């Protein structure tokens, strides 16, 4: 009954697309192996498996530092998105600038509510895990469940191995399938009854594969979402979401035309990790070889090790010191050159991973070094702020009455950290206005003109804060 | 560095008035100050639009492409309502240009591979009409 | 070349002199200690003797890295433009006419086509002067205005000084700064009409 992209079924499309996902999984596994290996284990890997620690041990530190820095910059404790109003388009439909102040206050209240919702659902830890997975293997699908009351519902993170995506050159075409295993115990009632009807007698322990597939409508429509458990879908799950507010939000760190996703940040430093790990393995093995102690006794001599062994402290024994000697690893110059090269590689990787370093650790530090952190401000921040909104808005947790504009979101960090820079451009003009008081009794100058000129130079909007000629006139007339 | 210089947090463009051209047709310098205030408001709105449509990311990508291979085509779609429409960056491999000695002659062609099913309605009907039925997966060159 | 020499160095080979008496089998099949027959000189390890070439290669690489860093500003707002960023390659002034102005010339006209920045001055064309260095921070108008206002703040103690004319000095320093004081400073007619209105 399903139309294009879905006639065959969620299972079939997932199987088809898994073959196109193989190279990304292999490169992610390599990157994990050279960095902390436990992060991205292979599908076959399971319990009873030992993750040999990397020799270089700079990749792990670099990955942790990048994840921490990106969490600190992109998602600080305080507000990190600012709600815009498209000034002077509302003024034409607004009474007095006090209305603009009230609108700004309402937007700030909405931002505070968004902060409260994000913090209450432990979004920080899930986002940190997602960023680390992106750094090691840039791709993650963040599913945001529909809000239900006030009970906590953290986003269900989906690792690379749990989903597939299809993108055209632009990436406009989306066919996302997410595979998750539920052991017939946490299965919602609808899915449980569906599987029970389809099958016979099941067990509360055995795993059940659930596939969620979303695709573009063959016609001029929006995304169609449905859940397939075993062959047949579940009639309960027939949700449809707009092309804009899709709560699945696939992520990519480095985007390349044609490729649907991938290209982790550590992907283009994998050669440095290879070389450094090889050098460190060689050095460690040389140290281990040097640890072994062997007493080389010259047969041509007269010293016999038996009497050396069967002797307490002191206990003069016949022999010559030159007879007994110990073999040593004379590979010293090679050690020096290997140490020099490993140190150079470590230095370049370290400053590439920000090891040798809100607004300075972001628009700087994590900017000049790290290429683009602003791609995660348009791929992770904005989409999350645009889903949290319309979700908190469908529920009665934030006001829903714009009727002036669409209130765009400038979530992207550099532009909006601390409600932009309005407070600085306001404190400066207020400090300037505090001055000029001593020269008030100066008939030559018009103080209001200078106030307006400095306000214009700063660029701050002075519609309400400063009373122009007319409004001052009516205020004086009314005061009488 | 170029992204922190060319496009900074602070306003990067100024709207001038060419004084002595507006003074003659103006009542008192308060009018000139109001004109400057309106220009500052226009600059603020330009800031708001640039920041709201995530222009900074596309500009940074274009700047990096320029540094590695100096050439990029930045298409700015016509605004439609308030929904964000970031400029669609076109790398070197996707477009061509023709210039004379002065550069006055321009003939720019942009190639974009959009798969049927996501093709703008007009192009979707156009491709369907030109041929028969297009698979929702196969790419269509526009 | 340097990395490959390092990889060569990593490999360890035990060169045992055939003319010697040390036999590696008894070396391998022995725990810690365990006095063994042999002579240390017999066992030797291959080494990469290429050192001076390494030093000259490192020196040349350091020189090339230094020149490139100076070229890429790694060895370094207006100090992030005019000086540094516009001195290590003058492209902050060629990309202000190719990326900055063309974008603000298209963004303004579109936003005028929609009702977001209505313009109806009928006075000038409001030319865009992006030219960052020229108008990084709205130009050097705030500095001029604050300086002239501070200067006007002075001369207050000498108001009761009939020999000097305060307005003349104020206008002269304003001219020296080059700032426009058409409305800020009241001319003779403006002062007279203000006094008459006050009565």
């Amino acid at each position: 009954k399903r139309t294009g992209l879905a006639e065959d079924g969620a299972k079939s499309v997932y199987e088809r697309l898994k073959n196109d996902r193989a190279p990304y999984e292999t490169r992610a596994q390599n990157c994990a192996q050279y960095t902390i290996p436990s992060l991205f284990p292979k599908d076959s890997d399971n319990a009873s498996t030992d993750y040999q620690t990397p020799w270089q041990a700079v990749g792990a530190r670099g990955l942790n530092n990048l994840a921490s820095k990106l969490m600190l910059a992109l998602f600080p404790m305080q507000t990190w998105m600012r709600l815009t109003i498209s000034e002077y388009e509302a003024k034409q439909l607004l009474s007095d600038p006090d209305g603009l102040a009230k609108v700004d206050e309402g937007l700030s209240m909405v931002e505070r509510i968004i902060m409260n919702y994000i913090e209450s659902n432990s979004y920080r830890v899930t986002l940190f895990e997602a960023l680390k997975q992106l750094v090691v293997a840039g791709n993650v699908l963040l599913y945001l469940p529909e809000p239900e009351g006030s009970n906590y519902n953290p986003m269900k993170l989906y690792r690379l191995s749990s989903y597939v995506v299809q993108r055209d050159a632009f990436g406009n075409v989306l066919q996302m399938v997410t595979r998750d295993q539920i052991a017939f115990g946490a299965l919602p009632e609808d899915i449980r009854k569906a599987v029970e009807g389809q099958g016979g007698e099941k067990k509360a322990d055995e795993t059940i594969d659930v596939y969620t597939h979303i695709y573009l409508d063959e016609d001029s429509g929006e995304y169609l979402r449905y859940e397939e458990v075993e062959g047949m879908e579940v009639q309960g799950s027939d949700g449809t979401y707009p092309k804009e507010a899709c709560p699945y939000i696939p992520i990519r760190m480095v985007r390349l035309d044609g490729e649907s996703y991938g290209r982790s940040y550590i992907e283009e430093y994998l050669g440095d990790l290879r070389s450094l790990e090889n050098l460190q393995e060689a050095i460690v093995k040389m140290s281990m070889i040097s640890s072994k102690v062997i007493g080389l006794v010259n047969p041509a001599g007269i010293t016999q090790p038996r009497r050396l062994t069967k002797a307490q402290t002191g206990d003069f024994v016949t022999g010559r010191p030159e007879d007994i000697s110990f073999l040593q690893l004379e590979k010293q110059a090679d050690f020096t050159v290997a140490k020099a090269v490993s140190d150079a590689i470590e230095a370049r990787l370290s400053f590439a991973f920000m090891l040798n370093s809100i607004r300075y650790v972001a628009s700087e530090l994590e900017d000049t070094l790290g290429g683009v952190y602003s791609i995660l401000s348009q791929e992770l921040q904005l989409p999350l702020v645009r889903v949290l909104l319309k979700q908190l808005q469908a529920t009665q947790q934030i006001p829903e009455l714009p009727k002036e504009a669409v209130e765009p979101t400038i979530s992207t960090g550099l532009e909006a950290i601390g409600r932009g820079q309005d407070l600085d451009k306001l404190e400066r003009c207020v400090t300037a206005w505090a001055a000029l008081a001593p020269m008030r009794d100066d008939p030559d100058i018009n103080l209001a003109m200078i106030k307006l000129r400095i306000a214009n130079a700063i660029g701050i909007d002075t519609s309400g804060i400063l009373l122009t000629e007319e409004q001052k006139q009516q205020k004086m007339a009314q005061q009488s």
